[PDB]
This record gives structure tokens, C-alpha cells and sequence, in this order.
């Protein structure tokens, strides 16, 4: 059994600085490090972290007074944003450079009165945070999922309109929902493209290539992570059987069994020890050398706040 590795896979920048944020707040004012959220959606991160002393909590509400907050790498509203400030609280905040650039369109859309349309999944914090930067009553912030939420919804003004994506999303899905868009609302505005990060473009496209030659593949994530969870349909969809794991205890001796060549994948918030392990499992059920596939260099850092180093 040949085992493949996906090339780029695994650590984001925004993941990378969000992991440091809060291991450098726990080292310079000790514990407790309160935490809005899972700092990244992936369960090895946040018991790591948890068992360091980082308390994750839901609400601003169950924060005490005088206590230090981060906010995920996911991004935050801005009523979260102001029930920390108007609280007794240190925050800083952890959000991904590429979700704030985001916020920052939604924000000008809204102080110009003119209706927006996110791209993205209802009830993912990511989406709750851009959704949350449109407060302008006299225009409109609309959430659509797919091209049938664009057939069915109406807006105020749709001379001047504009959208937005979430970062993590399927390209490909985007890129539907996008034509509908246009054909709907044909003098809508948008990004050339769309918001879709560097990060998830680039694991789409390296799992499309994985995918190509690999008969299963595994993509190390957690439930919760939708850049994983986009990795794996990918791969399903090119009719190949894939797995979303959290660890090498979750593989299936059947999902295997018989394979002549398994592909290996990890999402933005998925630690490469994972994909070690994982590795180190596969080969226990007859697999090789891990050959890594040749892929897209990535570059890019984000660096900690300056008050964090
Ligand atoms: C940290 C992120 C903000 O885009 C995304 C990368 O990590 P993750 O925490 O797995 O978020 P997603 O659930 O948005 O994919
Ligand atoms: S997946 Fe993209 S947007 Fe989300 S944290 Fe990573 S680099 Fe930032």
C-alpha cells in the first residue's frame, strides 16, 4: 500500500498566529486565558490548550470581571466586540488578517446604506461575525448558501449591491453561487473572485490532486471545521470513498483493507503530529514510506501582536 501526502495540507497563517496569541497571553499573565469560542476548530488544539489553562467559554457573560479574553481566529461581531469593551476586560483578539479584511468591506458597505449578501453557512461563527459588522438599517446584510437562496431573495436596491464570502468555503460551490448572483442582480459588486482564503484554495486544489491518484483518502480534521469538512466532499465527489479523522484511533482497518494507494490530507487547523500518527497507523496496516506529492509553496506568516511577544 502506497501512502500519499497532499501538498499544502495542514497549518494556515491565521491558525498559526491564533495558536500563538493564546500560548503567549498563557506565558506572559499566566492562567486562567479566557477564550470566545474555540480559538481553531480542531479538538487536539483546544484539549492542548485547555489542559495549559485556556478556559473556552460561548459568551462575554460567563467571563468574570478583570480577566484577560481572546477572541477566535474565527472573528467576532461587533456587539461582541462592544459587550467586551463596555466590560472590565483585556482583550485581544486572535481573528484571522484575511476574515478582518472581510469585515472591513461588510463595515463600508454598511456606513453607505447599501444592501450586501454574504456567501456562506448559517450558524458558522465566521459568518455570525461578518453578518455582525452590517448594522446600517436603511440597507440590508443577506445570507445565501446555495444558487436556490439567491432565486428566492429580494432586496431593496439592487442597483447597488455587493457580496462577500466566507474564507473556507468549496471554490467551486462559490463559483455557482456567484454566476447566480450575477444573473440574478446583474449590477451586484464583488471582490474579482471571491473572499476564499489562499489557505483553502490551495488544500482544494493539492486534495484535487491527491484524489487523482489515491483510492481512499483520509483528511485529518475535526467535525466542526468546515475547511476540512470541504476537503473531504471534494474528494468524495471525484468518486473516491474519504474520511474526516481527528486522529489515527478513527481509521477503520475495512476502509483499507485491500487499497493499493491511500492519500493523506489535514485542513488549516489540523497539527502535523496528527498526520504523523495517522501515518504511523496506516503503516501498521501495510502502507510505506509517506511519499509527499509536489504542491503550491505557501509563504505566508502573520505575526503576533507586538504587546504578545
Ligand atoms: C481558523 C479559521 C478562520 O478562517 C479557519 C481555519 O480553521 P478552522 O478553525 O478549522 O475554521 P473553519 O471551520 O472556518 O474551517
Ligand atoms: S483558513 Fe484562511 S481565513 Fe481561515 S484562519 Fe486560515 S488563512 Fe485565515
Amino acid at each position: 500500500m502506497q501512502i500519499l501526502l497532499a501538498n499544502p495540507r495542514g497549518f494556515c497563517a491565521g491558525v498559526d498566529r491564533a495558536i500563538s496569541i493564546v500560548e503567549n497571553a498563557l506565558a506572559i499573565y499566566g492562567a486562567p486565558i479566557y477564550v470566545r469560542h474555540e480559538v481553531v476548530h480542531n479538538r487536539y488544539v483546544v484539549d492542548s490548550l485547555r489542559e495549559r489553562g485556556a478556559i473556552f467559554i460561548e459568551q462575554i457573560s460567563e467571563v468574570p470581571d478583570g480577566a484577560i479574553l481572546i477572541f477566535s481566529a474565527h472573528g467576532v461581531s461587533q456587539a461582541v466586540r462592544n459587550e467586551a469593551k463596555s466590560r472590565d476586560l483585556t482583550v485581544f483578539d486572535a481573528t484571522c488578517p484575511l476574515v478582518t479584511k472581510v469585515h472591513m468591506e461588510v463595515a463600508r458597505a454598511s456606513r453607505r446604506g447599501e444592501e450586501s449578501i454574504l456567501i456562506g453557512h448559517a450558524g458558522h461563527p465566521e459568518v455570525e461575525g461578518t453578518m455582525g459588522q452590517y448594522s446600517n438599517p436603511e440597507g440590508g446584510m443577506y445570507l445565501v448558501e446555495s444558487p436556490d437562496d439567491v432565486w428566492k431573495l429580494t432586496v431593496k436596491n439592487e442597483e447597488k449591491l455587493s457580496f462577500m464570502t466566507q474564507t473556507t468555503l468549496s471554490v467551486d460551490d462559490t463559483s455557482d453561487v456567484i454566476d447566480a448572483l450575477r444573473k440574478r442582480f446583474p449590477k451586484i459588486v464583488g471582490p474579482r473572485k471571491d473572499d476564499i482564503c489562499y489557505a483553502t484554495t490551495n488544500r482544494q486544489e493539492a486534495v484535487r490532486a491527491l484524489a487523482e491518484q489515491a483510492e481512499v483518502v483520509l483528511v485529518v480534521g475535526s467535525k466542526n471545521s468546515s475547511n476540512s469538512n470541504r476537503l473531504a466532499e471534494l474528494a468524495q465527489r471525484m468518486g473516491k470513498r474519504a474520511f474526516l479523522i481527528d486522529d489515527a484511533k478513527d481509521i477503520q482497518e475495512e476502509w483499507v483493507k485491500e487499497v493499493k494507494c491511500v492519500g493523506v490530507t489535514a485542513g488549516a487547523s489540523a497539527p502535523d503530529i496528527l498526520v504523523q500518527n495517522v501515518v504511523a497507523r496506516l503503516q501498521q496496516l501495510g502502507g510505506g514510506e509517506a511519499i509527499p506529492l509536489e504542491g503550491r509553496e505557501e509563504n505566508i506568516v502573520f505575526e503576533v501582536p507586538k504587546e504578545l511577544r
